[PDB]
């Protein structure tokens, strides 16, 4: 199954640029550029519509840490981790850590491609 | 300046749950949940509207690697890196590498929060 969402691309100055960059942004997020896009902040930010898969499959995997906002306990981290990982189109491994006390934590995610 | 995009949150089964989960997804992406959300794939995926900043500012930073899709050369990576990093709400550091020949590459991004 698939769905669509707009993904930031930084400022895009013309449709010609957007049509060429959109596919690259989509590939980075394991999706497909739909061709639709728009500038959301004049001369500062544009977004591209990307079709994503509900479930990413494949024989390869890559693990890394991404921002998860502040997580105050392992209990909270184990509960929210799966959903935060899903927001990155990945899975939560269960590993995580606060990188700045009282400010920010990160969760380890696993990409499948 | 701020702009909005819908961010995946995995399946959300009720507004009651979405109102509790949306803020957490938003925080992980350095944004604010607006309260608006919707299921895009019945019983499988929902998205939450998040207000993002054109430029993420703050006194802290965090570097990490994320998927960039396959990058075929340093010339291409240096050209697309900034835009791919922007799609993650971060900056490109210039460092990158292919993790699976002919299939996937990753770029190092720098979050500021
Ligand atoms: C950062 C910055 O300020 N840059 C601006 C540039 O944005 C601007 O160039 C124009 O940018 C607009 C978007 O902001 C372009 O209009 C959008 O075009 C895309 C693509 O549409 C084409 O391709 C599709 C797929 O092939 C076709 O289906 C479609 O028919 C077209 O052939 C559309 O997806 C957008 O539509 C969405 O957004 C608009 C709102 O913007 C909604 O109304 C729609 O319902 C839909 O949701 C836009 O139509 C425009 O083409 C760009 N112009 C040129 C000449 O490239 C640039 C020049 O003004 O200025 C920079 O500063
Ligand atoms: C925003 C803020 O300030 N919040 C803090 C809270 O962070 C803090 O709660 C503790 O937070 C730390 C992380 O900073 C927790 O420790 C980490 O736990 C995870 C999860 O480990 C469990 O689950 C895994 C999966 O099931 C199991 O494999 C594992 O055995 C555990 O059961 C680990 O992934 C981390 O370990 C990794 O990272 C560290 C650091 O790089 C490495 O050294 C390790 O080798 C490993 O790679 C940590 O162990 C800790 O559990 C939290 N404590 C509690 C009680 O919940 C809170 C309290 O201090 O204060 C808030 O303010
Ligand atoms: C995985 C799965 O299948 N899950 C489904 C659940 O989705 C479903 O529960 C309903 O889900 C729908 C969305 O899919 C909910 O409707 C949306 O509600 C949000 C929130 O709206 C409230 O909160 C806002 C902020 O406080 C207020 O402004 C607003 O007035 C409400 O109080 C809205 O943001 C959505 O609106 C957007 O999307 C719709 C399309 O869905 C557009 O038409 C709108 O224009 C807008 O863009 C929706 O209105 C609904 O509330 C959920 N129902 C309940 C009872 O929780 C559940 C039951 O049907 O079944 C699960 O399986
Ligand atoms: C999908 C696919 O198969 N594509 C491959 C291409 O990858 C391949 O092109 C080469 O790709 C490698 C990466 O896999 C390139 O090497 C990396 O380059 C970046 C950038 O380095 C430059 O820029 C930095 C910033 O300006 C400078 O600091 C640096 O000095 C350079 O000027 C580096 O960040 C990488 O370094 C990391 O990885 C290596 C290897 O793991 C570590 O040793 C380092 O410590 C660090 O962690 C790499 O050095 C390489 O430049 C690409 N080659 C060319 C000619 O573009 C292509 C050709 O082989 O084939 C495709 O199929």
């Amino acid at each position: 199954a698939s769905y669509k969402v707009n993904i930031p691309a930084g400022p895009l100055w013309s449709n010609a640029e957007a049509q060429q960059v959109g596919p690259k942004i989509a590939a980075a997020h394991q999706g497909n550029f739909t061709g639709q896009w728009t500038t959301v902040v004049e001369s500062a930010m544009s977004v591209v519509e990307v079709e994503l898969q509900v479930e990413n499959t494949g024989i390869h995997e890559f693990k890394t840490d991404v921002l998860a906002g502040p997580l105050w306990s392992n209990d909270e981290a184990q509960k929210l981790g799966p959903q935060i990982a899903a927001s990155y189109g990945a899975e939560f491994t269960g590993q995580w850590r606060t990188i700045v006390e009282g400010v920010m934590s990160v969760i380890q995610i696993k990409y499948t491609f």
